[PDB]
DNA sequence: CCTCGTTGCGTTTGTTTGCACGAACCATATGTAAGTATTTCCTTAGATAACAATTGATTGA
């Protein structure tokens, strides 16, 4: 489950980096300090919860592999 | 000499930090007990020598 954590982790802050720290506060409904204080301090408790709760997802470099393999062979 | 690559500067977009501000949850301080109830213990061992101070008896006047 640590090293479940620990991808977690990364997948998450890697969607608020993409989504953007600023746009993801307007979207959540906080300012962009409180996602900016998020990542370093409840981001990777929540992310061992994740663990724990078994909710890890694709990580997305294989999710492209995986579509670009869909549309070779279709 | 003109022209093109490198640097100084400001601009735009985006992110973390420093204060101040509720909120809530626990930590502290304080108060209130209405059968009667009434003067304490406990500890500790086999030194020895020297020196003053203090207290008590003896004696010169």
């Amino acid at each position: 489950k640590r090293n479940e954590a620990l991808r977690i982790e990364s997948a998450l802050l890697n969607k608020i980096a993409m989504l953007g720290t600023e746009k993801t506060a307007e979207a959540v409904g906080v300012d962009k300090s409180q996602i900016s204080r998020w990542k370093r301090d409840w981001i990777p408790k929540f992310s061992m919860l994740l663990a724990v709760l078994e909710w890890g997802v694709v990580d997305d470099d294989m999710a492209r592999l995986a579509r670009q393999v869909a549309a070779i062979l279709t």
